[PDB]
């Protein structure tokens, strides 16, 4: 006979990627909130709030995966594909697998989890209309409540173990910076250079921690029209000399994201390149100094806009000065309320990890025409903003020969 | 607070995946839906329906995107920091812009698109809670309604420009396949081997193909109890000798899925894994020749069901026997009515694209633990089906010396 659920106790539990107290810590929080907001359960649904609070990040096929918390238990619900592996992975209280063996035995497991509710924590930035409408037809009487804008800042604030875990993904990004340069050679397509970052920074991951899994880790070297899109996918094209080049090495940890992006110039760059670059260099030193705890957003990004106007590109300009890190991808995460833009009213606290990344670009036609940006990772603190990003910027070192 | 819309017309339009008249033949089969159902626009906001409609396959980092379609248009949404990449990419009419400077832009840019509806045809299975508030909010005089179900549908037969497409990537996974074989030393980590398959890939990829992004091409390359789920993430474990290790590599083309995966092993095989391996390939063979037009999902569940009771392991079974190709990977896609699973009554008929992957995991410590899979891909014709995965399968070959 075809269950709907199991259990997959299978071999041990892995050592995980914060200490048990961090985890017990975001767990109480975020049961702190529950409980004032008279809030039965959280089911939690996306790749990022699951490995926040548990440590597991799963893989999802078009299956769903769910995290139950309550005041006693935290619940990883996960496919029957992954036998054992969510389960170890899991701080928390069970993990229930649920079967393919019948439509929506999903919604079985997690009725299991949570036999009863009157309100129900959901993520309505993540959740679709049709399992929204699944999950309200098992509970017709719980009201089912947002809870993502409570947890996502809650997840603004970093603690100090997330902070050594983000200094060593941006020692690791400095380490795909300086393979990015070794590979770099008139005539290399993209994707040469991107494969050869890329298996410097797994490899340097694997090295650092032991019960690491690598996943995901990535790199966008784009180069001449294709550096007008700062996520735009590695392509065929070769590198010729005196074309702008921008390097982008993202190490995953973890489910934790940290950046190095770096405009670039293989042999030379023109003056019609140089002083746009030299512009762009400029933004990005006051950024620097503008990162600071009592600084608003939206403050921080009028005073580099006046830059820039000064300097007649304001215009040129594409995407927000900088965002939130922690645990994001490109597919999940990210903290709407920490970006770097014109209306965003956000004061830096301690404590927070926040970019700096300046870009303009200049459309084909314009002298200097191709996207310029150059990354930065600081962690707010006392008195100001470490810079934990140590590969050099701007022409005195980037023009590569 | 500077503009919240624009066009960016950076470059040339690339040469897209498919012919002109396979993107014509997909918008007019969209639009004969629509028309049908009096839909005045859908808006796609997913990965895969945006890809298969427009061959622009979009970077989320927490920013969304639309492809708007009415019976004149086809409009992709795109972000001011992707700058002329989407619309070079766009099989359309139109490109529109939205920027950061300030909140819910891409509203701003949808209502440019597609100024007026009563009835908007958008994707449940996709589109989220908050977003779709916000839609609501837009259109209050507008009906909200289903397409997803449609469009899956739709995609569930393939062209033969599409199975020209997915030839080709089962061709380079065969290649993932034997740099698997070639990396496989005793005592090699995982990732090791997972790096040197996916480099063979890429590369194989930008040989193929013109015009290409690449992008998101893995392997997940699997030993001793990390065999135990099928979407196990790479580790840094040694293989020893005798180990069970699973090989699955997946080349991901142009947003086109393909993939391999094959029980192996260094050296030597125990009796016990040997016995339990030769089952699931037998399972395989069997399920191979069950795969045909007119041919139901839950008549081939359940035969094959009769092989595995006859050698007391079907309760070692983890998931379904396969699914439906096209335009998916483990973050997006996947044609969920396309399902070899017990209660799914769907009919394979010619065009159809699906795996055979039985599967059973026997836990730690039982003789043969580990996780057993083998993998082909069949495209269904109006005679049975042809396989398209050439590299070997079972211990004839897979005992790797
Ligand atoms: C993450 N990304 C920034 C953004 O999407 O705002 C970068 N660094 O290009
Ligand atoms: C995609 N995945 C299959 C599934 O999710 O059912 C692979 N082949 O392991």
């Amino acid at each position: 006979q075809m269950p709907k659920t199991l259990r997959i106790r299978n071999g041990d539990k892995v050592r995980s990627t914060f200490s048990a107290q961090e985890y017990a810590n975001r767990q109480a929080r975020l049961r702190a909130h529950l409980a004032a907001e008279n809030i039965d359960a959280a089911i939690f649904t996306s790749y990022h709030n699951i490995n926040y609070y548990s440590d597991f990040l799963y893989c999802s096929f078009g299956r769903p995966y769910a995290l139950v918390v309550t005041e006693d238990d935290v619940i990883s619900i996960s496919a029957n594909i992954d036998g054992g592996q969510p389960w170890r992975r899991t701080v928390g209280t069970d993990n229930i697998v649920y079967t393919d063996w019948q439509r929506d035995n999903y919604f079985a497991a997690i009725q299991q989890a949570l036999p009863k509710a009157r309100r129900i924590g959901i993520e309505h930035d993540h959740l679709n209309l049709q399992n929204r409408d699944k999950l309200a037809a098992r509970y017709p009487d719980a009201e089912l409540v947002d809870v993502a804008a409570a947890c996502m800042r809650m997840r603004m604030i970093k603690s100090a173990e997330e902070h050594v875990m983000i200094r060593h993904g941006a020692r690791i990004a400095d380490i795909g910076g300086a393979a990015v340069v070794e590979a770099l050679g008139d005539q290399v397509p993209e994707y040469e250079v991107a494969l050869h970052a890329t298996q410097a920074m797994v490899r340097a991951i694997a090295d650092t921690f032991e019960d690491v899994e690598l996943m995901d880790t990535w790199t966008w070297f784009q180069s001449g029209i294709n550096t007008d899109g700062a996520h735009n996918p590695v392509t065929t094209r070769k590198v010729n000399k005196g074309d702008i080049l921008s390097l982008n090495c993202f190490p995953m940890i973890a489910g934790y994201y940290t950046a190095l992006e770096r405009t670039l110039f293989l042999d030379h760059c023109s003056d019609d390149h140089l002083r746009l670059w030299q512009v762009n260099v400029e933004v990005h030193e006051a950024g620097l100094k503008l990162i600071k705890p009592g600084a608003r957003c939206s403050d921080i990004a009028r005073e580099l806009n006046e830059i820039f106007l000064k300097h007649d590109v304001l215009q040129y300009r594409t995407f927000g000065y900088g965002h939130s890190f922690g645990t994001l991808s490109h597919y999940y995460g990210r903290e709407a309320g920490l970006e770097l833009r014109e209306d965003i009213d956000t004061v830096l606290e301690p404590g927070m990890v926040v970019s700096m990344e300046p870009m303009i670009m200049l459309p084909e036609g314009l002298p200097g025409a191709g996207g310029y940006r150059e990354h930065d990772i600081l962690i707010v603190n006392e008195n100001g903003a470490e810079n934990i990003t140590k590969f050099p910027y701007g022409p005195e070192k980037n023009i590569i020969r």
